[PDB]
């Protein structure tokens, strides 16, 4: 289906806010393209339940989510309804992001998404719970691929944003169960001189039987 | 390079603790393969070290696990010396699981593990941070993608072990965030009079503008 440095293809789509183009719809922004099995079913309900709400902390990092199901727009907007219900707020059709309409399977099967044991009335497979990050280069970032039985963890979608973003920016890297504002690890790469010079916060080396010098913490810069 | 639902490749690999055939590793039970991309390095080091510190967790539950990058099984003993002094135990090349060798990055290109922005020496790229679970059926029935530079988060993968393993011998699914022991919902395509059968603790149904009755919480059976 999809895999690490991948560019996004450029998709045109119906949506929840009309057709688009991706690229478009991402303009200069991470995205994170998301899939769920079926509009109308309960485990769904509850991960766009969660996305919505945590929308306002994934737009303020520039990170644009849209969904998508092999389901109609207009089911979409239907069930909408529904979320803003389950998550108690107004019941309009409309959410802090899109959900796109791909019954004929294009989106599903180019991408690589499809759940193996899930399936319609009609016998034809649907999605998996699937997650895709793109940056803002349309290159693919991380990848998550959950089956339909098992919901995701979207704290954990944000969690990763954000180091996704740090790292980015900072020659560092978050060791593993990292949260937002931990230390991280220094890159094995970057010489003594080289990071105390660009780690005034401090640089914590763990001597090892090796007594190489790679294990190397410095607070979040 | 693989999708939910595929079967593992019989792959023969040679590990820390010898050659190997993959299925007759893994035997009947559920299999965790996963790579990091280079040996003493930072955050590979958190995580081989948190993994080996829940190999417990997983054994209880018939899980298998595998680790796996380009570095020779030279490499791979020495720094588990590392791993084990890291943990605070006594620092033998010994670990709760084995570790492949892949320097010639064949099961690199084969799983589809390539990183897009990490090398060695010799230029050759490795592997990064992916996750694959297979089911005593040698199926992926979940995987997950991580780029080099953002550590894995262990307690996610054991969390979604529960899950899979969960619904796999019950008819239930687990909700976004779900944590083991919370209560789970009911697939949707069952029948409430076969449901209040299968659940005699209880189902709990939301009612929901579109009035349908696909929001059925129950206690974990």
């Amino acid at each position: 289906g999809l895999l690490l440095g991948d560019v996004a293809p450029n998709f045109e789509a119906n949506t929840t806010v009309g057709r688009i183009r991706f690229h478009d719809f991402l303009g200069d922004s991470w995205g994170i393209l998301f899939s769920h099995p079926r509009d109308f079913t309960p485990v769904c309900t509850t991960e766009l339940g969660r996305a919505a709400k945590l929308a306002p902390e994934f737009a303020k990092r520039n990170v644009k989510l849209i969904a998508l199901s092999i389901d109609s727009v207009e089911d979409h907007l239907a069930w909408s309804k529904d979320i803003n219900a389950y998550n108690c707020e107004e019941p309009t059709e409309k959410l802090p992001f899109p959900i796109i309409d791909d019954r004929n399977r294009e989106l599903a099967i180019l991408l690589g998404m499809l759940d193996p044991a899930e399936k319609d009335e009609k016998g034809m497979p649907v999605t998996a719970r699937v997650v895709f990050v793109f940056g803002p280069d349309k290159k693919l970032k991380l990848s998550i691929l959950y089956p339909a039985t098992t919901g995701r963890n979207f704290d954990e979608i944000l969690r990763v944003v954000i180091s996704l973003q740090l790292t980015a920016e900072k020659r560092v890297a978050t060791p593993v169960d990292w949260k937002d504002g931990d230390s991280v690890m220094v890159l094995p790469t970057i010489p003594e001189e080289e990071a105390k010079k660009l780690f005034p916060k401090g640089v914590f080396t763990k001597e090892l039987p090796s007594g190489k010098k790679y294990l190397r913490y410095t607070p979040q810069p």
